[PDB]
């Protein structure tokens, strides 16, 4: 009841935006439950939070075909990767919060 | 000549400050060069930068025992870990960085 996870699925990544609700303390990261995804597609991570949610879900999703973090100004960058992308590439891609 | 980073060992962790000074592109994540750390400790990271510099290279020390990366409130929050600390432990560092 503090923090909400939204999912969206494409083509090519599963998008995973996190919300906070009540404020955090790192414990969370012990308790908290990860959206489970196609293992097939890579994944974006999105989200207002401290670099440390960020990075906890980022090496959370490290088996997936690569892993990118939403930045407001660029889009998706691709911090590390298996399969598809390349560490910098940059996905397209536009997150509106109402 | 654009990200400075400096080492700081400890008995139980490497610590890594980066710096930025010229504003930066992703393309830098194919380039950058990382310090070389003893694996046998974990690490923690320090720096102000884009989420995404955090998170590559945090991801980037992935074998060490642990990867904390440091929050001014609350010290260094580890991330990710193999052998040593849990996800969400808080080393207990403080860290200041000396302006001019
Ligand atoms: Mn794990
Ligand atoms: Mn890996
Ligand atoms: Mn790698
Ligand atoms: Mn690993
Ligand atoms: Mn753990």
């Amino acid at each position: 009841a503090s923090m909400k996870f939204a999912v969206i699925d494409r083509k090519n990544f599963t998008l995973i935006h996190f919300e906070i609700e009540k404020p955090i303390k790192p414990e969370i990261l012990k308790e908290i439950e990860i959206p489970s995804v196609d293992t097939r597609k890579g994944v974006v991570i999105s989200g207002r939070g401290p670099m440390w949610m960020h990075c906890f879900l980022a090496h959370k999703y490290h088996h997936t075909p690569f892993v990118a973090v939403y930045d407001p100004r660029l889009g998706a960058v691709v911090v590390q990767s298996h399969s598809e992308l390349r560490e910098g590439d940059v996905i397209d891609v536009v997150v509106e919060e109402i």
